[PDB]
């Protein structure tokens, strides 16, 4: 019944950096050609949403953030062919247009239609579907899921299993898939290897799940918050280390523990120093290090290229390297088939209107994923 | 006739940085257990030997440099099994002990017995076989080929085909195998791909040959010395660009030329800035960039890790990733079967006594490889 009509609903608007989200009445326009309007069912609080608040990630403000979510299609614009009203869907913060050089490449997934490289904070057409008191509100990564309703381009949404539990599978929209894919697809962790995972939040735990799935023999978790260690061990870490406990640099500790360096390391925090530490702690001749964390905007790291000349491989990836529209439905199918677990990531569940309590929990160190429900 | 005796012969000794080599009489001790004394036949002048002179590459002085060579075994120490007197051999500046974790790894080649990471400038037993003016003289990478005779450890020498032409195959001891393998083994260049090669000296020309062997569709040579272009095209470059001809930075030029970035880029110069530029010019989502050049000692580069987060792979390698003792004889066999060419790399041939002229030719931009004959 709301098809073709403006919807008035509640959304969490970020008006300014370093402020709480503000629950506002917003107007959500109907979808234009090749756009899809979605009724939100669940959305995760990812550290990347916090990065918009802290200014770590720069994107036009004011904004509706949120990018890790699942919902049900309320209506479709003209020409939409991949979803229908009533379908369960996951919004895709990395699009899959299927036509650019990256979408056509066997390995690439950073589709050229992304809104990450030079953020505009709009729909593909350069405009917004959100207004608050006659003021346009920016979109975030073409998703914007901190809202009862959002509108996304068709290349930024995937249809998923009609029977999937949205309060869990929303994590496949970012944290799980990023961490799991970073291990299994980007690093290509091998059976019997030794892995080191820096940062034991939702994404790092998912990296551990991937390392375990790949048959790593040793998975060393690294975090300065020792409260994160229990859960890391539950999901597959064989040992955990807190750099604050040592009188020497943790790259040295890890090199000693691993008898000369690890096979695979992962930076899942977002600090320049831990990116270089994670590179250094992998074995100098054949080690691989994968950057997953998002560091502060426009800041460069410093490193000695001899670390690479000896034979190391350094790479990064977005969304675990998964081509998003192809992979998300398959990952949901795999979850339904009990191929991996999502409950270990979910520590808190709150109604959407308690979003700020959810961010308080993340910032305090107490939560992994808070899921916000509608 | 010389077996078991100290040999008096000529060598090019480097007494101090930034000075000419001194051609003088040295005493070369007989080989101890598991060592091999070699009569040198031919040695190339590689930019890395010049880096020892300039202090770009730090190794203990005084030293007998030279590492790209071929010769004939004069005698063997007790317990040597892999070569015999009279055998043609290539010294291996990257050893292959066969026993360490790197030698046993399918991908690694930077054997832990190397003298590169923490240079001692000795034999494996921590002593020197060279005396000059009554003083011990350091070895260089366990090779030291700027001498009529040298002594190497058995893990640092490979027996090659008895019919091979030593005045050519000395290049397999460094510059050819390094560039070729950087393409075919390290980057794993694919059929139909676009490559960019920064630096068109002997090693860069060998990278081109590797890209051609791999079936690259486009191979773009980059050099600030336009005199290098003609040879680069002869060996497979489809285009050459001089950064000095353009107003925009060359990574921008190359990104444009390649319709969004190259599949594979190679830094084959040894500058921090071109390492970052070569990384930047590979396609952001699936590009691969290989560092081959040796930069100034102890200096760090600065880069934005967003270059990696979008999906790029950055790696480096020593000696083209080849396990040295396994690979060198096979490379010689392939050369004898004309699977690749060495003549295009050889622009000058001089007697050993004219070593300083050979270094002048390199420094002036005139030569690719000068081969010194004994
Ligand atoms: N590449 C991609 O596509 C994606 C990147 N991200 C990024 O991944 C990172 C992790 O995200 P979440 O798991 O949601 O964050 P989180 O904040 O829950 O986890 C980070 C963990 O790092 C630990 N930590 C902080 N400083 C540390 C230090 N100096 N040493 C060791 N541990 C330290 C914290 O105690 C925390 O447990 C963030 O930067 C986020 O923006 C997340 C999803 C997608
Ligand atoms: N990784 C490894 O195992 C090895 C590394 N090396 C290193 O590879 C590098 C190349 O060796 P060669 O080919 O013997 O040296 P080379 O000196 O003959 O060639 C370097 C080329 O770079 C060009 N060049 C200089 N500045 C440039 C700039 N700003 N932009 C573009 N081109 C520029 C020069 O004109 C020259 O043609 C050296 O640093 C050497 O030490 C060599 C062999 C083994
Ligand atoms: C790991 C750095 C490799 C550099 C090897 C050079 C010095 N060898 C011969 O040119
Ligand atoms: C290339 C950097 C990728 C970062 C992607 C983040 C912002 N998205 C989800 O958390
Ligand atoms: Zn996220
Ligand atoms: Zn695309
Ligand atoms: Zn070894
Ligand atoms: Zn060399």
């Amino acid at each position: 019944s709301t098809a073709g009509k403006v919807i008035k609903c509640k959304a969490a608007v970020l008006w300014e950096e370093k402020k709480p989200f503000s629950i506002e009445e917003v107007e959500v326009a109907p979808p234009k050609a090749h756009e899809v309007r979605i009724k939100m069912v669940a959305t995760g609080i990812c550290r990347s949403d916090d990065h918009v608040v802290s200014g770590t990630l720069v994107t036009p403000l004011p904004v509706i953030a949120g990018h890790e979510a699942a919902g049900i299609v309320e209506s479709i614009g003209e020409g939409v062919t991949t979803v229908r009203p009533g379908d369960k869907v996951i919004p895709l913060f990395t699009p899959q247009c299927g036509k650019c050089r990256v979408c056509k490449h066997p390995e690439g997934n950073f589709c050229l239609k992304n809104d990450l490289s030079m953020p505009r904070g709009t729909m593909q057409d350069g405009t917004s579907r959100f207004t608050c008191r006659g003021k346009p509100i920016h979109h975030f990564l073409g998703t914007s899921t901190f809202s009862q309703y959002t509108v996304v381009d068709e290349i930024s949404v995937a249809k998923i299993d009609a029977a999937s539990p949205l309060e869990k599978v929303c994590l496949i929209g970012c944290g799980f898939s990023t961490g799991y894919g970073s291990a299994v697809k980007v690093a290509k962790v091998t059976q019997g290897s030794t892995c080191a995972v820096f940062g034991l939040g939702g994404v790092g735990l998912s990296v551990i799940m991937g390392c375990k799935a790949a048959g790593a023999a040793r998975i060393i978790g690294v975090d300065i918050n020792k409260d994160k260690f229990a859960k890391a061990k539950e999901v597959g870490a064989t040992e955990c280390v807190n750099p604050q406990d040592y009188k020497k640099p943790i790259q040295e500790v890890l090199t000693e523990m691993s008898n000369g360096g690890v096979d695979f390391s992962f930076e899942v925090i977002g600090r320049l120093d831990t990116m270089v530490t994670a590179l250094s702690c992998c074995q100098e001749a054949y080690g691989v290090s994968v950057i997953v964390g998002v560091p502060p905007d426009s800041q460069n790291l410093s490193m000695n290229p001899m670390l690479l000349l000896s034979g190391r491989t350094w790479k990064g990836a977005i969304f675990g390297g998964f081509k998003s529209k192809d992979s998300v439905p398959k990952l949901v199918a795999d979850f339904m088939a009990k191929k991996f677990a999502l409950d270990p990531l979910i520590t808190h569940v709150l109604p959407f209107e308690k979003i700020n309590e959810g961010f308080d929990l993340l910032r305090s160190g107490e939560s992994i994923r808070t899921i916000l429900t509608f």
